[PDB]
């Protein structure tokens, strides 16, 4: 029989499915107990969903325990089986509670009813309540899918709320949602028709988070960012919560303590607030795959805010620390995933015993082209377009990954004509942000909108250039779609873009294993979704 089975992420074996070992180190127990905690989260959502119907109240703490699920179970977010299985624990509690304030307790799935507290119980569920247990190929397809979606939205939703913003209709979207997965009375046609609910509920979310991000941080704006180190002590923050950053920079004031970005935390160099302190230096290394080598080579402490941390080897175990939802057995972790105060007295003391960084590179790059700073550039960028000096623009957006195939984007990007300008947001980038592609009229041929989340501003963008043109579909701009994906946050985008009438996006290096060939089939007749093949041969057949 299998061990496991999971399919959630670009790198499964063989595009088809994890089954005894995932590839990124996850273990079968690991995906137990996320497999039990995904059911018994889909059976909260039922209860609190039939509340809201009976006209009762759902605390704002219920929201929070769904969206710290989710997000727990994203790819590379936490190995740790004690803390999976108390969230096991927790939100069976939490549920039996909720489900006891029903007047009316007719028709709860066998979800919403189960409990356990004793670990051994809750892998034997487990067994039966995975991917697999769903029969149908499509019923299977698109409920993962939506699943899927609904982790990605999660996260942004509590990286918002971190921050002190949320919206009722989010959150009892994303439960009534996750509700819907497992009723088996819902036809094909009513899960198509969620995918692309989800879709829409995920560009709320990340309005949201923009909304979050730049009111409390400024809106982002042209900066440039040194990628050489100093000489003195520091720490490398990862992940994606500007929050965690605020106040670990607060708190090293002063220490001779500098604190360096590894990642998706590049971007926070972009917003005007974090400019203000001295000691943030520069972003180190480049995207999350490399991390075995560049944390090593770094010396000094790593904190990780969300996914993507990989298995840690041993020469740099014992100075890798995780909060909010990150999880590793054996490594220190610093409490908190709702903006709370966090102590970083410890990471601070820690890394002035180690040595400084160790130089990688030199030199800058350049970035912070999201919505506001793009749309006060908007004349000129139009007028470069309206002359030819702009012919085509590129989004090549997403996540990237260990895949050797991955080489693609470099030379795509390397070969791509002098006339065009890539846009990007999220881990991608680091395919092509350190070659030297030059600029078009002085507008850089690179433009950085931030984090994967920051998807947002180039669909605001695109938006803006459709309305100044007077066309009536989006998908008559000059702009190419070329997205690379590999976990969760780029599936809720890719249902954002679908949601909002892009079509023609090219995905890739892979297609998802979790598509199955009559949704495939939906999303080519309707979306023109494709794949790749050789830069060059894509060079010309995509333009
Ligand atoms: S998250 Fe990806 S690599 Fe890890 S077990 Fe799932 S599909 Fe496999
Ligand atoms: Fe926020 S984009 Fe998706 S892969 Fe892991 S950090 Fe990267």
């Amino acid at each position: 029989s299998n061990a496991m089975f999971c399919y959630q992420c670009q790198e499964t074996v063989g595009n088809k499915g994890c089954t005894q070992v995932g590839v990124c180190g996850k273990k079968p127990e690991t995906a137990a107990l996320q497999d039990a905690l995904i059911y018994v989260t889909k059976g909260l959502g039922q209860i609190a969903t039939r509340l809201r119907a009976e006209g009762k109240a759902v605390d704002h703490r219920i929201d929070r325990l769904v969206t710290g699920n989710l997000f727990a179970t994203i790819t590379n977010a936490n190995f740790d089986d004690d803390i999976l299985a108390e969230r096991v624990r927790m939100t069976c509690a939490a549920k039996k509670e909720l489900a006891a304030s029903l007047t009316d307790k007719s028709g709860l799935s066998d979800a919403a009813l189960w409990e356990a507290s004793e670990k051994s119980a809750m892998l034997a569920k487990a067994g039966t309540v995975g991917v697999m247990a769903t029969t149908d190929d499509d019923v299977r397809s698109l409920r993962w899918l939506i699943t899927f979606g609904l982790k990605g939205m999660a996260a942004y939703a509590k990286h918002a709320d971190v921050l002190g913003k949320h919206e009722n209709s989010l959150d009892a979207f994303m439960q009534e949602a996750l509700a819907k997965t497992l009723d088996d009375s819902l036809s094909v046609a009513d899960l198509v028709a969620l995918t692309l609910e989800t879709g829409k509920f995920g560009v709320s979310a990340m309005a949201l988070l923009d909304a979050a991000n730049t009111g409390t941080y400024g809106h982002p704006e042209i900066t440039k960012v040194n990628i050489g180190v100093g000489s003195n002590p520091g720490i490398l923050i990862s992940g994606h919560d500007l929050r965690d950053l605020e106040m670990l920079l607060k708190q090293t004031e002063g220490t001779g303590v500098d604190v360096y970005t590894h990642s998706e935390m590049l971007p926070a160099h972009y917003y005007p607030a974090f400019k203000k302190y001295a000691h943030f230096k520069g972003n180190y290394g480049n995207a999350w795959w490399k991390q075995k080598e560049e944390f090593e080579s770094f010396n000094g402490p790593v904190l990780l805010t969300t996914n993507c941390l990989v298995p840690p080897k041993d020469s740099y175990k014992d100075r890798v620390y995780t909060t909010g939802i990150v999880g590793f057995t054996g490594c220190k972790h610093i409490p908190g995933e709702i903006g709370e105060h966090k102590d970083f007295s410890a990471i601070i003391a820690h890394a002035k015993t180690c040595p400084a960084p160790t130089e990688i590179e030199s030199g800058e790059i350049i970035g912070g082209f999201a919505h506001n700073q793009v749309l006060a550039l908007a004349d000129k960028v139009i007028d470069a377009v309206k002359s030819g000096a702009i012919k085509k623009f590129v989004v090549m957006a997403g996540c990237d990954g260990r895949a050797k195939s991955r080489s693609y984007y470099t030379d795509f990007a390397e070969g791509l004509p002098k006339d065009t300008v890539i846009l990007t947001a999220g881990c991608a980038k680091y395919r092509y942000n350190k070659l030297n592609l030059g600029d078009i009229g002085g507008i850089p041929r690179v433009l950085d909108a931030g984090q994967c989340n920051d998807s947002y501003s180039l669909a605001v963008i695109a938006l803006k250039l459709k309305e100044v043109f007077g066309l009536e579909d989006v998908n008559d701009l000059p702009i190419v779609y070329n997205i690379a994906w590999y976990e969760q946050k780029a599936v809720i985008v890719l249902l954002a873009l679908l949601s909002l009438g892009v079509k023609n996006i090219h995905l890739g290096p892979t297609l998802p294993a979790f598509l199955s060939p009559n949704v495939a089939k939906v999303l080519v007749e309707q979306f023109n979704i494709g794949g790749i093949t050789s830069p060059q041969d894509d060079l010309k057949a995509f333009f």
